[PDB]
């Protein structure tokens, strides 16, 4: 989760 919210946020 903690790299999913994430890589989907850094990843736009």
């Amino acid at each position: 989760i903690l790299g999913t919210i994430l890589g989907l946020l850094k990843g736009l």
